[PDB]
């Protein structure tokens, strides 16, 4: 029975990761650290974890020891730690749990923040928003560096963010009449429901097959352009949306006046959705998470989008 | 079936309220307002209300015919606006929504967002913390200034705030070592897990016992001193806490240089544990709710509490 550390474990796809790993059947311990004592959702999260049998490691990130305490405890360390803007970008913080992992030493995997953009795909990338791959390939030097096993989960958009809202970033919903196309809306884009994320990234915490490799999470049935995923939105509610096209020109224009979180995510989008990012590459089914695991029945679209009918 | 529109439905006690009306069997519907369109876990708050059967009313406080139309779908309005200064006392913004009751014309009943100490008896309450009940009781005498039948929810301390941190107010968990004892200790407080809170708050809501009173949730074994229900801990772990006694005017001192949000938690700690305004007064059977709901199984503190073992 594999042990399994989560950091993050109060994240958006950390809280989703916890309860995989728990549905999955590994030993899960989650940090709690005292810095969210005062943040009632944080508490009462790590409550609902230990009811479905998580165990509670205390540890801060100012206290290098108590790091080292608790991967000393686990098998495979995963880490949800914050990469948007929007939220909070912390990914270097990430290097102090690396050290306490180096120092360790009985760690037999390492599952850094990564679930997005593939990157170092993105040397390109406009700033501010290469930041993100940036730190994160910096991680993964560290990690390599110090020799430590890693698996790379990569590939997606969370469908939350980019799929049920039609990508039509001022929301999360679907819109009432009016959609924005970005370009022709026939560039090719990977989705996938978080639940399903954290599902492939139990199972493959502990598989010998993505022991030092990055896996991609490219469900064939979700790979879909924007406008397809908007055409599937009018036939589940019967009502053809007022479409404007946006060029890449109009899209990127007076990004220097916004305000930096808002044109970090305008250049991920535009990687996304104007440059086809997710898709202007093959990947083999041997590092492809839906072939690798085929017992998982994973969302597709329709069903996500039929959520918000 | 009782048609049940709650406002405030991903507020902390709001969203519990929510799931007990689903249970006790009342068609829920929830205000989703479109000023939390990027607030992802609002919206997927939302997304699970809509599992459980509830339905979705879009409305927005800016907009007050969104409001009457909300409002004349249902039998009775249910709100858990925010009021507490550390998370955003906006108490009166219910006069707008009284006012869409007043001419929708059709509502049976309003629960305003009370739920806490019995405003009408803080008129000497300390300042800034008196804003509370001063703001509540403008809320008050709008409904009755309206002729909008009502029930006033009152008397329990939340027993995440107060019960699973010993009621030490810098945590939300036990104290692992000390323990501070505010006066004596033996000062009762009334505490309530807030299931049970949003338990009592469905049953009562279509209750014609309770059309036009204030309904306070009183049980019994948890009426607790600090003392108490510090001793619950005690029992629960084997270890004594080393206890401090603190005051009246060492827990009061130099009130005036602490921010305005931690003047206002000051003062109403005050009121429940040094002058014991949960308890100072009695209430009778027909205005208690576990009397007037005997079937709730409400937790008692020593349950509450094993969740943090
Ligand atoms: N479309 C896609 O593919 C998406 C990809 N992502 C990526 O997923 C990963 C996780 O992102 P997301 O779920 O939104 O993260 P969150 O913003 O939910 O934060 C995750 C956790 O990071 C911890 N955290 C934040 N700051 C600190 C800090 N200073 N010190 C220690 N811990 C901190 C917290 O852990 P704790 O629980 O202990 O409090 C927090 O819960 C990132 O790499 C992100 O880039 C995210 C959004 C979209
Ligand atoms: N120990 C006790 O007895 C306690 C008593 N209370 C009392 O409980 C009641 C609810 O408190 P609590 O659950 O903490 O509230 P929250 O802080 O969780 O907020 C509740 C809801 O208020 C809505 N809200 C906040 N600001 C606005 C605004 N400008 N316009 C419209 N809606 C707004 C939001 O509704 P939406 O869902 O639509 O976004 C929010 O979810 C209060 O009266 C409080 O005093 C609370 C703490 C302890
Ligand atoms: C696919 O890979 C990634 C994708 C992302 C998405 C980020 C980008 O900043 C944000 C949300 O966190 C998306 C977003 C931005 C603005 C919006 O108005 C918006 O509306 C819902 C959604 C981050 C990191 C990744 O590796
Ligand atoms: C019993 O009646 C009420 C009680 C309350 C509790 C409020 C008071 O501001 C806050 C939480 O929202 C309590 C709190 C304050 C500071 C803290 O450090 C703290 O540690 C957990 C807890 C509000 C309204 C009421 O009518």
């Amino acid at each position: 029975k594999t042990r399994v550390l989560v950091v993050g474990a109060t994240g958006y796809i950390g809280k989703r990761i916890v309860r995989a790993c728990l549905a999955e059947g590994h030993e899960t311990y989650v940090l709690q650290r005292p810095e969210i004592g005062l943040e009632i959702e944080k508490v009462q999260l790590f409550l609902s974890f230990k009811k479905l049998g998580a165990r509670i490691v205390e540890g801060s990130f100012s206290d290098h020891q108590s790091l080292v305490s608790a991967v000393k405890l686990v098998d495979v360390v995963v880490s949800a730690m914050s990469g948007v803007h929007f939220r909070s970008h912390n990914i270097l913080v990430q290097l102090k749990l690396v050290e306490a992992i180096k120092e360790a030493g009985n760690v037999k995997r390492f599952l850094p923040s990564e679930f997005g953009m593939d990157p170092p795909r993105m040397g390109h990338a406009l700033p501010p928003g290469r930041e993100t791959f940036d730190q994160k390939m910096e991680v993964r030097q560290a990690i390599e560096a110090a020799g430590i096993p890693y698996t790379y989960v990569v590939g997606a958009c969370f469908a939350a963010y980019f799929a049920g809202n039609l990508s039509q970033m001022v929301t999360l919903l679907p819109p009432k009449e009016k959609v924005n196309i970005y370009g022709d809306g026939n560039v090719k884009v990977v989705f996938a429901d978080e639940d399903d994320i954290a599902k492939y990234t139990a199972k493959t915490l502990n598989d010998p097959r993505t022991l030092n490799k990055t896996v991609n999470i490219r469900p064939p049935d979700n790979v879909l352009t924007q406008l397809e995923l908007v055409q599937i939105w009018e036939k589940l509610t019967g009502k053809e949306l007022e479409k404007t096209n946006i060029a890449a020109q109009d899209f990127l224009a007076n990004i220097e006046q916004m305000e930096i979180p808002h044109q970090a995510g305008i250049g991920h989008f535009y990687h996304i959705f104007y440059e086809g990012c997710l898709t202007d590459h093959e990947v083999g089914e041997d590092e492809e998470a839906s072939s690798l695991y085929p017992d998982v029945k994973y969302k597709r679209m329709d069903d996500y989008l039929r959520m918000f009918l």
